[PDB]
Parts: C-alpha cells; structure tokens; sequence
C-alpha cells in the first residue's frame, strides 16, 4: 500500500571501512517503532546506539530504548564493510511508514 509517512527517515552515512548509519525518525508521535534493516551477506552490526537489536527473518531489527520513542527519535549503528545496508524499513503498529 501507500507509505504512511514517507518523510519519516533522515539518514546520514559515513563509510571508512565499516559504515556508520545515523538514523533520525521524524515520527510526529511517540511509538513502539521498529526499523528492519537488510544487510549484505558477510556484514554484521558491530555498534548500536540508543536502540535494542534483534534478528528476525534474516533482517536486523532495531527497536527503541525506553526514552527514544519519538516524536523525534534518533539512533545509530555501525555495520562492517562498505555500505552494507541495502534497505531499511520503518514500521509503526504493523504498517510500513517509510523506506530508506
């Protein structure tokens, strides 16, 4: 269907051998958000800030720590390798809000 909030993601990346992803979520509200990340094979998330991490269905799944639910939430992570993230998906209440 149509993205619920196509202007939610604001992402900045730095690649120095491993790649840093600075993720800002312009949510407009406080939510138990979920960001699913598609990584290239062979890469791993080696650092995480302001989010909890899990793995589900082959994707890395980031969820907020208690104080980072919005309306503006920002978290980050470093993944090994050069630009290993192929896509990120923002879900709020089981609906796809935005895609990076």
């Amino acid at each position: 269907g149509d993205l619920v909030k196509p202007d939610a993601f604001s992402v900045k990346i730095q690649d120095w051998g491993s790649t840093e992803y600075d993720v800002t979520l312009n949510l407009g509200g406080t939510y138990d958000w979920v960001v699913k990340v598609k990584l290239k094979d062979g890469s791993a998330v080696s650092s995480v800030w302001s989010a909890n991490k899990a793995e589900e269905g082959g994707y890395v799944v980031f969820t907020p720590v208690s104080w980072n639910k919005g309306p503006t939430a920002t978290f980050g992570f470093i993944a090994t390798g050069s630009e290993p993230v192929e896509a990120m998906y923002l879900y709020v209440n089981d609906q796809l809000w935005d895609v990076w």
